[PDB]
């Protein structure tokens, strides 16, 4: 599935990974309602799961 970057979001630990608001990224797991894992081109990592659309 993908989610749609709503912000910015720099990584601030070594499990999470950055995006850039309007990126479209992969959803890799939502199973935990505050962090998802995503896929964002060559890295894969945590982001806040309120900063993301599922599409």
């Amino acid at each position: 599935e993908l989610v749609l970057a709503l912000y910015d979001y720099q990584e601030k630990s070594p499990r999470e990974v950055t995006m850039k608001k309007g990126d479209i990224l992969t959803l890799l797991n939502s199973t935990n309602k505050d962090w998802w894992k995503v896929e964002v081109n060559d890295r894969q990592g945590f982001v806040p799961a309120a900063y993301v659309k599922k599409l």
